[PDB]
């Protein structure tokens, strides 16, 4: 039998485990209405990624996507004083900066925002800082470059480092044949590349829109 | 907006992520019928705990439950060769020895089986083996003793170590107000203990029947 998560149970889950920092909760609550809040990682998704950072013993983290700045904050909160998180915001629509909350939580010095198309920001990061830089990489950028991002992330990650990729099941459109959009076309393609990939350890969690955890061997 | 794991989707999930060793597959096929297979941790969930053992950089692993020997094998596989995995089988009912399979893969020398009540086996390893011996502990034993197993776990796990608890939502029974059973009752009690536990870092995954992951400090 498969676990059907209901609103009442999700409420319970959150209650017994969500240990959210005020600036986070505030950043979240102040952007709930915002349409951007949807592309935003879930409270426990982020707390899980914090666990991951501790288990990685990460010093440098990288993320990509259209952000409110919530996942970037949570990430540095789980990072040590000397650590650093590079958030890449590809969003070119409406936003509000997250730095006020970052300051309030004492993280703006650990968070390095990089605006613009994720692809460019990642090659720049390669050029500048070399290949094995990040102990933890999170991918939630535009789906139609997911193949490029995966490959790049493989060059940017630490041997013991980890990579997380969101929306593996594009809402169940990766199992829907009548969907013709290039976004669900790229996800399906990437899921195949990984399946047949001999280069990494792998595990997929049915928690978000599906989250893939890959680690080089 | 919550992910309902559809059978068709669970197939896709397994299809793209599953990398189950030849011996494990075999083990699951025969123990499949036994209906002790319902207590056996699912394929994807075990590949996850393997990822956890690798992240953890573990050499010592502990399991509690009514096993078929599958998760003990999966764990042992993820461990190096100087690695140890101690599985505790509280099973009373019918069963079949898993060593024919632990031998197929050369894991025979890494798995130390321990039959009998879990409280005694945990106190035994505790009462002398020291503390902080295991880098990863997995609790899935009798529900009514869950509050206890938790306390022992915190003692036996190493710092930077990890404890995974299964059946955290007990099939939605954790919400039911008309539930008296000491099983769901003891689970609920535990979740509250974890909820207010300042000794650890927490994280609750909506996979399986819910999986809490707590770590020291």
């Amino acid at each position: 039998k498969h676990l059907s998560l209901t609103p009442e149970l999700y409420k319970y889950l959150l209650d017994i485990s969500l240990r959210e920092h005020p600036a986070l909760a505030a950043l979240r609550k102040e952007t709930s209405t915002m349409e951007l809040a949807n592309m935003q990682v879930a409270p426990e998704q982020a707390q899980f990624m914090q666990m991951l950072i501790r288990l990685t013993r990460a010093k440098k983290v990288l993320e990509l996507g259209t952000f409110t700045g919530y996942s970037a904050l949570a990430m540095s909160l789980a990072l040590p004083d000397d650590g650093q998180v590079i958030t890449c915001d590809i969003n070119e629509g409406w936003t509000k900066h997250a730095h006020p909350y970052w300051r309030e939580a004492k993280q703006e010095h650990k968070i390095k925002l990089r605006l613009g198309p994720a692809l460019d920001t990642l090659h720049s990061l390669l050029n500048e800082g070399g290949e094995h830089q990040f102990d933890f990489i999170f991918i939630d950028a535009d789906k139609t470059n997911y193949l490029n991002y995966y490959e790049l992330a493989l060059k940017l990650v630490t041997p013991k480092g980890l990579i997380a990729i969101d929306n593996i099941f594009w809402d169940g459109k990766v199992i829907d044949p009548n969907d013709t959009s290039g976004q669900t076309r790229e996800i399906k393609k990437l899921n195949q590349v990984i399946k047949n990939d001999s280069r990494v350890f792998v595990s997929l969690l049915a928690i978000a829109d599906g989250m893939f955890l890959v680690q080089p061997i």
